[PDB]
């Protein structure tokens, strides 16, 4: 009733919805907002047409989703890094953090062996450096900004963190790692959870930025 098809059309609309969205809104941040889900929008239509399903050992790994998050997701962190006032430096230290979470996914998701596993532990291992910077020193510095801003910060903050935490766990339990769920309840839950991530903390960004 439902198929793999579907379900990324579903994400595609969804982010191309946003998008627009955040295009109106700013006829810095909303170039930014525009990038994290316009890239997503090309990558579901890509995999709504079945493009990028590479089979691996035993099951289908999607490939445009890891291009998709290699690039939106340190655009996700620059949004934070700019909200809580990073100097160049500490970009630097928190994309590279990410990067590594997001090439150790690809990597594992594309190698057939248990060595995935390995690949799969080490952007665990950075995923939670990243929570540490998130949570501490970038609040730390969001706290120098405006009663407003700082509160901003910490609500997409809190989305951010307590939802990418998720991801982990959904890769682990799909077909990637111990293949329990099913790639349509898998690619379910994904969808859900790209949506959020970026279209839902898009629009808890402008709904800020009018109550200014
Ligand atoms: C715009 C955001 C700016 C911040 C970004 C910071 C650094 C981003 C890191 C980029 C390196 C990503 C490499 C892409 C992998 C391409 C393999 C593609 O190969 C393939 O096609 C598959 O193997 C097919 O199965
Ligand atoms: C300065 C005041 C600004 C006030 C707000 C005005 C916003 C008007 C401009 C853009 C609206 C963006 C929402 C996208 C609607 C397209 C739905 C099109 O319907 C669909 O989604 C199709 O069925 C499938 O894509
Ligand atoms: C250390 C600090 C250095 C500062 C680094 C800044 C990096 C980010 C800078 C600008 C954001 C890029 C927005 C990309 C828009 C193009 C996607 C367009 O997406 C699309 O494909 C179409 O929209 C589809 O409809
Ligand atoms: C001031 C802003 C500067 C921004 C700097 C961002 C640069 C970060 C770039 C690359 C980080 C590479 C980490 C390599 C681990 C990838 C595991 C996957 O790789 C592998 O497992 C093997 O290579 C595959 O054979
Ligand atoms: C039967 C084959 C699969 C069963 C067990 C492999 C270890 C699973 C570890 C899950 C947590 C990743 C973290 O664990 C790891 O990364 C391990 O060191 C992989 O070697
Ligand atoms: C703060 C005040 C308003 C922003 C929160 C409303 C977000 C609506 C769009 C969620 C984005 O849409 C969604 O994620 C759907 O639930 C997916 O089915
Ligand atoms: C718009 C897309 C988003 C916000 C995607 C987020 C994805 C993650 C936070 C994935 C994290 C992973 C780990 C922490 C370990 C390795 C496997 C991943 C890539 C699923
Ligand atoms: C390429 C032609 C195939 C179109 O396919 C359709 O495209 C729509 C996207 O706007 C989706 O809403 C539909 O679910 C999908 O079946
Ligand atoms: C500052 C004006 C609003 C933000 C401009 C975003 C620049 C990136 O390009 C954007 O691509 C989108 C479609 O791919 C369009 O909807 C935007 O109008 C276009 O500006
Ligand atoms: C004058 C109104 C400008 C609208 C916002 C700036 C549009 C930025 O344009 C974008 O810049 C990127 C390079 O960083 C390119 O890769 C994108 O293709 C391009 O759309
Ligand atoms: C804004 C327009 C961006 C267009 C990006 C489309 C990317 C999908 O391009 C795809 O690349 C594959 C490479 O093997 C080919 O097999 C497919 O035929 C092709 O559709
Ligand atoms: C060669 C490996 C498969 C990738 C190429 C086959 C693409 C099949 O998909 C087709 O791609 C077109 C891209 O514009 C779409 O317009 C069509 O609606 C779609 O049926
Ligand atoms: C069959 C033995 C494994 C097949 C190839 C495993 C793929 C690992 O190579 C991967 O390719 C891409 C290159 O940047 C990225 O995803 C990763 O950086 C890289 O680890
Ligand atoms: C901009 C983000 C979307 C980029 C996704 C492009 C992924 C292309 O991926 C390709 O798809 C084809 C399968 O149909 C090829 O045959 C595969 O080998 C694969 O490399
Ligand atoms: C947002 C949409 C929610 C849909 C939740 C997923 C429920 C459908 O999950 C079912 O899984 C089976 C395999 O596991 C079938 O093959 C599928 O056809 C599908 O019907
Ligand atoms: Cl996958």
């Amino acid at each position: 009733m439902v198929g793999l098809t579907t379900l990324f059309w579903l994400g595609a609309i969804g982010m191309l919805v946003g998008t627009l969205a955040f295009a109106w809104a700013g006829r810095r941040y909303y170039v930014t907002l525009v990038g994290i889900s316009g890239i997503a929008a090309v990558a579901y239509v890509v995999m709504a047409l079945g493009v990028g399903w590479v089979p691996v050992a035993e099951r289908t790994v999607f490939a445009p989703r890891y291009i998709d998050w290699i690039l939106t997701t340190p655009l996700i962190v620059y949004f934070l890094g700019l909200l809580a006032g990073l100097d160049s430096r500490e970009f630097g230290i928190v994309i590279t953090l990410n990067t590594v979470v997001m090439l150790a996914g690809f990597a594992g998701a594309m190698v057939p062996g248990i060595e995935r596993y390995a690949l799969f532990g080490m952007g665990a291992v950075a995923f939670l450096g990243l929570v540490y910077y998130l949570v501490g020193p970038m609040t730390e510095s969001a706290s120098q900004r405006s009663s407003g801003i700082k509160s901003l910060y910490v609500r997409l903050r809190n989305l951010t963190v307590i939802l990418w935490a998720i991801y982990p766990f959904i890769w682990l339990l799909g077909p990637p790692g111990v293949a329990l769920l099913t790639p349509t309840v898998d690619v379910a839950l994904i969808v859900y959870l790209d949506l959020v991530t970026k279209v839902g903390f898009g629009f808890i960004a402008l709904d800020a930025a009018a109550t200014l």
